[PDB]
């Protein structure tokens, strides 16, 4: 059901953040060691969430409070959540946005993000790490892109930053539509990114800024190559897609993890379901594990639904009940 997919999406995102952060802090990022310690996930709420979930919650609470996108409300919810708990693991640059939004003199909630990094904007993955709720609030693809972009621009004004958020939101949107081949899923995403990155003002800006042409489209094409490739190794995935804090080096990677893990992996025991396998695999890539896993888990959770959210894993996660209530509320309000 759509309710099951809404609940699965937000639970999967929470699992990716909580389980990913557990392994990141224990310096356990290779597959054998992840599998060795799955018992630590208790197969009380022992796994803390990070800034990924803190911002995801604030984004969803803003949409529910206004039953619409309100940039002032959402920006203030982000800044107030930072002020309440600044120690969740926020990016070093984005804290400047929050501090500016907390200034009473601030008159334009989008200006701080535009001023980041000498006026070029952040390219980090923070706009995408929190975006899944957009695709629960907005069922139409045009609205998904519109509000993924706007919500990301509150902190991430560069096209790499906000187009990464759009791509992640589109992947969650597509996953909510149910069963698909990997090929069809990837082709749909590629078609949307080609439209967005082929736009005249966009490819001109990529020219004057020295960037490469159609960056996300190129990486989605690389994903299709990897999905057809024999004996793909972690080193090839990381070398070709990245595992970094930049949206460009993490959003495609998360999507690859979802697509690859739609099929069994001989290196991951078959006792794990498809959502679990996706999370385990994503964490084994290392790098920015909490954000790659939160994004892969949001897509996988929307796709597989609550039936694949293991109670023992879910109940180990800080705030899993509030996360589930928010998912059900989004369904009641917007569906
Ligand atoms: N293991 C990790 O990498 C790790 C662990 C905890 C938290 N984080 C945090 O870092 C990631 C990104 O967060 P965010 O995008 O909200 O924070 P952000 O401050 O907007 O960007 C994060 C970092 O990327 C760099 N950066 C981004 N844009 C530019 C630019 N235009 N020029 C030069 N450098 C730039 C810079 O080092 C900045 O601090 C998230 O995963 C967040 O959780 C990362
Ligand atoms: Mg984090
Ligand atoms: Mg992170």
């Amino acid at each position: 059901s759509s309710l099951s997919r809404f609940r699965g999406c937000l639970a999967g995102a929470l699992l990716g953040d909580c389980v990913g952060s557990f392994y990141a802090a224990h310096d356990t990022v290779d597959l054998t060691s992840v599998l060795r310690h799955v018992q630590s996930l208790e197969p009380t709420e022992a796994l803390y969430y990070t800034d990924d979930t803190a911002m995801a919650r604030a984004l969803v609470q803003s949409l529910l409070a206004k039953e619409a996108f309100d940039e002032v409300d959402m920006a203030h919810r982000f800044a107030q959540e930072y002020k309440k708990d600044p120690d969740r693991g926020y990016g070093a640059g984005v804290v400047t946005v929050f501090k500016k939004l907390l200034n009473p003199k601030c008159r334009d909630v989008f200006e701080p993000a535009r001023a980041q990094f000498n006026g070029k904007g952040s390219y980090g993955n923070g706009g995408a790490m929190r975006v899944a709720g957009i695709s629960l609030a907005y069922s139409s693809v045009q609205d998904v892109q519109k509000f993924a972009r706007l919500s990301a621009q509150l902190t991430h004004a560069s096209s790499l930053g906000y187009n990464g958020a759009i791509l992640q939101a589109l992947a969650v949107h597509l996953a909510l539509q149910g069963e698909s081949s990997s090929e069809h899923f990837l082709k749909q995403l590629l078609g949307h990114m080609e439209d967005l990155e082929g736009d005249a003002q966009s490819v001109l800006d990529a020219r004057e800024l020295g960037m490469e042409e159609r960056p996300y489209s190129s990486r989605l094409k690389k994903i299709g190559e990897l999905l057809d490739q024999a004996s793909v190794t972690r080193e090839e995935v990381v070398s070709e897609l990245g595992n970094g804090i930049a949206a460009f080096e993490s959003v495609p990677t998360a999507i690859y993890c979802f697509l690859r893990c739609m099929e069994p992996d001989p290196e991951i025991p078959s006792a794990f379901n498809s959502l679990q396998r996706t999370l385990i695999y994503s964490i084994s890539l290392g790098g920015d594990t909490d954000t790659i896993a939160t994004m892969a888990g949001a897509i996988a959770g929307a796709y597989y639904g609550m039936d694949q959210v293991p109670e023992s894993w879910q109940q180990s996660c800080e705030g899993y009940e509030e996360t589930d209530i928010l998912a059900q509320s989004l369904h009641r309000v917007f569906q």
